[PDB]
């Protein structure tokens, strides 16, 4: 395959870019850094900001998940109709990375101290992402436009973690629990969810979810 | 156009994006908030993640600083020059959003016990930006091909901002200061930096930097 992704054995910021790859029927190689041969410390060094994932996609190599998402946006024209959408489409996936920075500060620095705050706020910080879809078709098709976008994917990764986080969560917000159910359902994707390769990941990397 | 940038008086995140527009010739409006506006609660409560800046290009309304970033960077050519140069300029500037993030939570979060372990570490979250210079036509250009773009105007703000918290950051990378001083040079946006519409914010809103 033309596309490998680097990455330590979790869903974590490769889960969204890897539920892109699958619904749009594209192969990828999956190479796996274990924690030992990140502490051995060559591969770090040679990583341009020294963390995962990486990602080649022939002799082109990538670093940052977003980054990785823009790309594949780009290149699999998952990134709006127009210049007006492809802003729209960057300002949805700058929120999903704001709100995933916090979820990841939360399970990685303070999940017994912070959870109870953090579920909280929860219903503030998802109600953007309803309001997006309240404005768009009523909710009914994508974040952005009519097709689907590479913030979809991250958006949808992120409603995932969070159910997780937070059972029922989505229960306020009628037009992301729709969507979720809906995006989900998409044959490929749904196969990919199902399947071990993503099944049998954490979505953290230290147990905690 | 029109264009205009909704934010508190301080540099912060609109400081790259209103280098772009100077550099470019481009004319904009500020409107600023001040805190007392801000506490009153209406705007924030109108902001899709009830946050600044908020920025308009006629009738599009954005939020997300590294959005009207990109935005500014399709529709005036400042995004590579083809889609490979378009994702290394969204590497650079997904590594110039992480720096600012610790830079951020460093001034706002935890300075005074801080500083010490940032200052230290920072060396080596400045050298990625070396390299990639190094790479790049000897670094005689930009940081991304042969022309500027959007992640130049953040990766110098980012750069300009490092020299205040920590003099003489610059002085282990040669490229790095180079680059400095020649895109400071470019004439318009020398006379932005040097005007007291740039001089006299602060670069942030705490009183540190
Ligand atoms: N802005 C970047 C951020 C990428 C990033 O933060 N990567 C980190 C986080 S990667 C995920 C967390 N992680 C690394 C901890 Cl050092 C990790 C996750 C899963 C495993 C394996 C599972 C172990 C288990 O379940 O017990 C091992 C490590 C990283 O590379 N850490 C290594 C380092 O900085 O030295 C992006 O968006 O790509
Ligand atoms: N991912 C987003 C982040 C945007 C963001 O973090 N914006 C914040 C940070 S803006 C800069 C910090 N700030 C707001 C703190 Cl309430 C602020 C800075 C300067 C002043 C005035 C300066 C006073 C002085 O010292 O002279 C007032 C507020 C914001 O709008 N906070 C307000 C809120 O959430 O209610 C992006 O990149 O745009
Ligand atoms: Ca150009
Ligand atoms: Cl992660
Ligand atoms: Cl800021």
């Amino acid at each position: 395959p033309p596309y490998t992704v680097v990455y330590f054995p979790v869903r974590g910021r490769c889960a969204a870019l890897r539920m892109l790859l699958a619904d749009q029927g594209q192969s990828w190689k999956e190479e796996v850094v274990t924690v030992e041969t990140w502490q051995e410390g060559s591969l770090k060094a040679s990583c341009l900001y020294g963390q995962l994932p990486k990602f080649q996609d022939g002799d082109l190599t990538l670093y940052q998940s977003n980054t990785i998402l823009r790309h594949l946006g780009r290149t699999l024209g998952l990134y709006g109709k127009d210049q007006q959408e492809a802003a729209l489409v960057d300002m949805v996936n700058d929120g999903v990375e704001d709100l995933r920075c916090k979820y990841i500060s939360l399970i990685y620095t303070n999940y017994e101290a912070g959870k109870d705050d953090y579920v909280k706020a929860l219903p503030g910080q998802l109600k953007p992402f309803e309001t997006l879809l309240s404005q768009n078709q009523g909710g009914k098709t994508f974040i952005v436009g009519d097709q689907i976008s590479f913030a979809d994917y991250n958006l949808l990764d992120l409603l995932l973690i969070h159910e997780v986080l937070a059972p029922g969560c989505l229960d306020a917000f009628p037009l992301l629990s729709a969507y979720v159910g809906r995006l989900s359902a998409r044959p490929k994707l749904k196969a990919f969810l199902a399947s071990p390769e993503y099944v049998n990941l954490p979505i953290n990397g230290n147990g905690k979810q």
